[PDB]
């Protein structure tokens, strides 16, 4: 802007500025409808503050409900309602009533519901009245609160009555439901968590009891309503002044979970009771919600706040309860808790300000620029709210790693944060601060972004025709029990038939009812699945309304997977002697040592043992063994394909455990453990596996301490623990390091199996309860997934073991492979694993494709086709040409392009004849991969295949074949274009290499060479596979072999 003239001409003024915010609303909330009425969605458009009275502020906002931008909706928003930090682009709901007419919510009237498919718990709401900032920490590390003593004695007290007010007060019963209830597995773990005594939490718990019998005494006595509490209870309902008298009925239920798309509110009711209100003569009957308290008796304003939430989330449910109960078990003392409006509103004003925390979490500072974190709420001055936080930890180390000659932040603070974060190098706080920074915009991704709008908005049928909504369902079979929080429930359709598409028995659900007043109640996972009825396990038992009762299961999306990362990074920044040693080996890349060998390196009785295990192993192995036996700090076993990874792993466990060390065994997926652990049983090597029992591999579910407790009736916290101690190998998944166990344990060794696949803050993990960890992975084989643009350009995606393989000491290659066929080989070995390849034997070299009956299969593809077409055919059946490409240039195989995914039906035709021919060629189905890089190609791959009723074979992208082989595999690269659109995808070179390294014996590639060429990765192999001519062209679709495919 120069010219007297770029000024004149720069002068705007609507059109692609109100689009722009229709893709900024979708960026952070995809797909959000857009409303009228009870559950409005409204998109902001224009914000502006105004003058009236003199000096008060209004705030003028430009809505609408509509995509047609005429239907605009004005809104003024007064007193403290004017200051809710809306920007145009937002998606609000207006709950104060009306979409009749929005026009004015001030003090006295309306709220204002900024993001509310947000819904945040009514918990952390009250806690941001004393400090926004703690709350959204809070929201974030999700375990700097450590689970402690009272909060222990609180669960277990909450429980005892919850199981009380469905039985009896009596004493006798309240002292037998206190002692079944300490001795239950979840108890015994926090028990054996922090240490404790199993009678001394029982003693304490104790002490409460008679309260218990107390308030059941005073409140559920059934005698003259004259003689229940009395108390004034001013409501809504006119007349409100004058006592009256209170008596709970029954308990209506307890746990009650509520998301509220209203209030962008969740929360979970301790217990809703009967309650009836006397008054004079008269009695008026409410269903009102109580929450139970096992601390001091203080009513805080946090404790009658969350109450009031309660209030509002019963809304979803039921008619406005206008008031709640806090009950006090210490004590025995209920409190009556008002939902005054002026509360629901000074809540709710709040409860934005947290919605937007959560939210704008990265900024531009110029709309299009690389990322910053933004910063947090800032730190109080309330010296007496800080002084025991927890999240302080965080707060002083946030503060450190990202924030701004000012501060202008309390000094009396100032001095904290130094305190707290003197420990730490410059190196760390900016490792900190950008493995926070990728992990948010990772989080923030628009795919990991989708609202619960389908479940609530949408009924069922428009739903279930795709992903998944199968939904209209009842149950009458009685819920079984298995333990605590997941009830087995059973469903099915109302009259007779009817379908299913992508819900398979394993998947994460939300069981919700029909009506809109019946959405969340339960969620959890399917068990099996008939086409008649359908089982799933969940966290609520459901009787309350039966056989009327219709009911929808709905799919789901976490992303708020980052606690764990955020867990592991924020324990990677403490001050414990581990934690420098992982700074040091990680962040500041100091050199791993390994001692050089002597006689006594190893126990002498192990020698013998580990003599045998080694004679076992081929060269590179016994080589690995060494270095892992000479180790310091770490080792990084680099499992090149079909060099036997499982097997390597089994006999490092197998050595150190002969050694006498303690070894913690992990990995990505819990088929990879069970996989190491299968071998491991064979050897009749002991070890506990940790996790849930369902996740767990078949025949390793009998060493699991879920098994094994149900199995041995564990009962005590001694049983708990000699299982614990059980065996010095412990073997979990890299998530489930929250486990108690690591409370309490430390190992000689952990070990990460496929250490390049899990993302680097995930990794971390175990090691930190490990004195020497082995890494065990690829880097040409496929890296953590990392679907932010940005973060993947910040480095996101380098695992760990990668990181780490930056010292060559460290590393030690595993090269004689035993999966592919030299010629096989020869392809990666020449693409991408410069020549280290060796064939583990001259029976796994010279192995070609098992085709039992060639001749007779040959001869009824020559009823149509032809023998002088023999080119191809005749080349890519032979075993004896194991390596393959087809090129579909001459026939045109054109792709096709259909919102974000391709296909390419002329290749999909194609190959699904050929593996048909292999098929009736005498190699099993089982044997044979499909492979293709688009999500969309594989559906019709499939769709193809089931029209060839020919279906069990597997269709797949790469990633759901690392580290399996097929004895066949064939790969449509369904590319093929006039010269324009050109993959991000393709010009990968690991999924390449993944896709030409699954094959055993016979590989077949399909392509349009053309098109494929312009692509690295593609274009090298073309030159490898043009050195032995193995690039064979296909004839005109036109051809007679062709033409009855086509
Ligand atoms: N040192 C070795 N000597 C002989 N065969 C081996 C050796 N290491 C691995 N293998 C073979 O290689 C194959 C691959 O190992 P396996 O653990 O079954 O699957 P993967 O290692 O591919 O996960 C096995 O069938 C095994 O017999
Ligand atoms: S420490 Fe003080 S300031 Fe930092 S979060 Fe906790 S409360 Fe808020």
């Amino acid at each position: 802007m120069e010219p007297l003239d770029e000024l004149d001409l720069l002068l705007l003024e609507a059109v692609p500025r109100v689009e722009l915010l229709r893709k900024k609303a979708d960026a952070l909330f995809p797909e959000t409808v857009l409303s009228r009425g009870v559950d409005n969605r409204y998109l902001v458009l224009a914000v502006e503050t105004s003058q009236n009275e003199r000096g008060a502020e209004e705030k003028r906002l430009h809505v609408t409900a509509s995509q047609d931008r005429e239907h605009e909706v004005l809104c003024i928003l007064r007193n403290g309602w004017s200051s809710v930090p809306v920007e145009p682009g937002d998606i609000v709901h207006l709950e104060g009533d009306c979409t009749s007419e929005p026009w004015i919510i001030d003090d006295d009237f309306g709220y204002f519901i900024l993001y509310p498919d947000m819904m945040i718990s009514g918990t952390s709401v009250a806690s941001s009245i004393r400090c926004l900032r703690r709350a959204v920490l809070s929201e974030t590390f999700r375990g700097s609160d450590p689970a402690t003593r009272q909060m222990l004695i609180g669960t277990i007290l909450h429980e005892v009555f919850q199981k009380a007010i469905s039985e009896s007060f009596a004493p006798e019963r309240l002292q037998e439901l206190a002692l079944q209830t300490l001795r239950e597995v979840r108890h015994l773990k926090e028990m054996y968590r922090l240490n404790l005594s199993q009678d001394e939490i029982l003693c304490e718990v104790e002490e409460y009891l008679p309260s218990f019998s107390k308030w059941a005494e005073d409140f559920m006595r059934k005698g003259p309503s004259s003689e229940f509490p009395q108390m004034q209870l001013s409501l809504p309902s006119d007349g409100r002044s004058s006592p009256c008298n209170i008596e709970v009925v029954k308990s209506l239920d307890i746990e009650e979970s509520i998301w509220s798309p209203r209030f962008g509110l969740k929360g979970k009711i301790d217990v809703t009771v009967g309650v009836k209100i006397h008054r004079d003569c008269k009695m008026k009957y409410k269903v009102m919600p109580l929450e139970l308290k096992t601390g001091k008796e203080s009513n805080s304003i946090e404790h009658r706040s969350q109450v009031v939430l309660y209030t509002l989330l019963s809304q979803e449910r039921r008619e406005d309860p206008e008031a709640g109960w806090l009950l006090y078990l210490k004590t025995g003392q209920m409190y009556p808790v008002p939902a005054n409006h002026l509360d629901k509103r000074e809540l709710l004003k709040l409860r934005n300000w947290l919605a937007a925390s959560l939210l704008h979490r990265v900024s531009r500072a110029a709309p299009g620029e690389e990322a910053r974190l933004s910063a947090l709420p800032q730190i109080i001055e309330e010296e007496k709210t800080c002084k025991y936080c927890s999240q302080i930890g965080n707060c002083a180390l946030y503060s450190r790693a990202v924030e701004e000659d000012d501060a202008s932040i309390p000094e009396a603070m100032l001095s904290k944060i130094q305190e707290e974060t003197r420990h730490l190098q410059l190196a760390h706080l900016k490792y900190f601060s950008l493995w926070c920074l990728m992990l948010t915009l990772e989080s923030q991704s628009k795919d990991n972004r989708k609202t619960h709008q389908s479940i609530w908005l949408t009924p069922a049928s428009e739903l279930e025709e795709s992903g998944n909504c199968v939904g209209n369902l009842v149950r009458t079979e009685p819920v079984s029990r298995v333990c605590d929080g997941q009830y087995l429930h059973n469903f099915q359709r109302k009259n007779g038939p009817m379908p299913a598409t992508n819900l398979m028995a394993g998947d994460r659900i939300i069981l919700s009812g029909e009506e809109r007043k019946l959405f969340a109640l339960s969620k959890g996972y399917v068990k099996k699945m008939n086409k008649a009825a359908v089982t799933c396990l969940l966290d609520r038992n459901l009787s309350t309304l039966p056989a009327t009762t219709v009911f929808r299961l709905d799919r789901e999306e976490r992303h708020g997977d980052i606690s764990t990362p955020l867990g592991n990074l924020s324990k990677l920044m403490e001050s414990t002697d581990p934690s420098k040693r992982l700074r040091e080996l990680i962040i500041d890349f100091r050199e791993p040592q390994f001692i050089a060998y002597l006689s006594s390196v190893l126990p002498h009785d192990a020698k013998d043992t580990v003599a045998n295990i080694l004679k076992g192993l081929n060269k590179p192995q016994r080589q690995a063994m060494k270095r892992v036996l000479l180790s310091k700090d770490y080792t990084l076993i680099v499992g090149m394909p079909g060099t036997g990874k499982t097997t390597t792993i089994c006999a490092l466990v197998r050595i150190l455990s002969a050694c006498g060390f303690s070894v913690l065994l992990t990995s990505y997926t819990h088929s990879a453990v069970d996989n190491i652990l299968l071998k491991l049983a064979k050897f009749k090597v002991g070890f506990l596996r940790l996790g849930q029992s369902h996740k767990v591999h078949p025949d390793i579910q009998k060493f699991t301490e879920e098994e094994i407790c149900r199995s041995r009736s564990i009962a005590s916290l001694a049983h708990l623990e000699e299982l614990y101690n059980s065996h010095p190998i412990v073997a979990t998944t890299c998530m489930g390091i929250n486990h108690p166990i690591f409370s309490r344990k430390t190992f000689d060794f952990c070990i990460v199996d496929e250490a390049s696949q899990i993302s680097q803050p995930v990794c971390l993990g175990p090691l930190f309860f490990s004195r020497r960890f082995v890494l065990v992975g690829d880097h040409q084989q496929l890296p953590p997934l990392v679907v932010n643009r940005e973060a993947r350009a910040l480095g996101m995606s380098e695992s760990l073991f990668k990181r780490l393989e930056r010292n060559e000491s460290a590393v030690v290659q595993l090269t004689v492979q035993y999966r592919m066929n030299r010629k096989i080989m020869s392809l990666s070995n020449k693409l991408t694993y410069a020549g280290k390849l060796e064939c583990g034997s001259d029976r796994v070299a010279n192995a070609v494709l098992a085709l039992p009956n060639l001749k007779d299969a040959r001869l009824s593809l020559q009823l149509y086709a032809d023998y002088s077409d023999s080119p191809w055919l005749a080349g890519v059946l032979e075993p004896d040409n194991p390596v393959c490409f087809l090129n579909t240039d001459k026939v045109p195989a054109p792709e096709q392009v259909e919102n974000g995914g391709v296909s390419n039906v002329t290749e999909a035709r194609l190959i699904v004849f050929l593996t048909s021919t292999f098929i009736k060629a005498g190699c099993s189905p089982s044997d044979i991969g499909v492979i293709a890089p688009y999500r969309q190609q594989l559906r019709i791959i499939s769709d193809l295949l089931a029209r060839s009723s020919v279906g069990m074979v597997e269709v797949n992208t790469v990633d759901k074949y690392q580290g399996r082989d097929k004895s066949l595999i064939l790969v449509s690269f369904v590319r093929s274009n006039e010269d324009g659109t050109l993959g991000e995808l393709l010009k990968d070179w690991r999924r390449l290499n993944v896709a030409l390294t699954r094959a055993k014996h016979k590989l077949i590639l399909l392509g349009s060479v053309s098109s494929l060429k312009r692509f690295p990765p593609l274009g090298t192999l073309f030159d490898h596979l043009n050195a032995e001519q193995l690039i064979l062209d296909l004839p005109s679709r036109e051809h007679e072999s062709l033409s009855h495919i086509l």
